[PDB]
């Protein structure tokens, strides 16, 4: 029911920038497309084996994993300012239980859970 949004209010426009050229990398990496990505974001949840790819490839992107894509809870806390960390704690009622059986699988898991979350701050990733 609730609908996207985003603004100059919510998501800063500085990391923002930051955002889309990072999603063009890990995207042409993935070889996956913007339609892809923007149909998971203002379109809907689609099961795009590339789009889970594309994800898996962000974690490893931003280096917040281990060495096999643990994904460190403790360092991606300590990544996020206290901004976003305050959000993320609040969508944490919803996922923590990745269930998959590998990165790519896994890294979906948890957008789609951080999606339902809560459908309103959630932009591109």
């Amino acid at each position: 029911d609730v609908t996207p949004r985003r603004d100059a209010e919510y998501p800063p426009p500085e990391l923002l920038e930051a955002l889309k050229p990072l999603h063009d990398i890990c995207a042409k990496k993935t070889g996956v497309t913007d339609e892809a990505i923007i149909e998971f974001s203002d379109g809907k949840i689609h099961e795009d084996e590339k789009l889970k790819c594309y994800m898996n490839c962000l974690f490893h992107e931003a280096k917040v994993v281990d060495d096999n894509g643990d994904v460190h809870l403790e360092k991606l806390r300590d990544s996020l300012p206290n901004s976003m960390h305050d959000i993320a704690m609040h969508m944490g009622k919803r996922c923590l239980y990745p269930e998959g059986e590998n990165l790519c699988e896994k890294a979906f898991w948890l957008h789609k859970c951080w999606k339902q979350a809560d459908p309103k701050h959630y932009f591109l990733v």
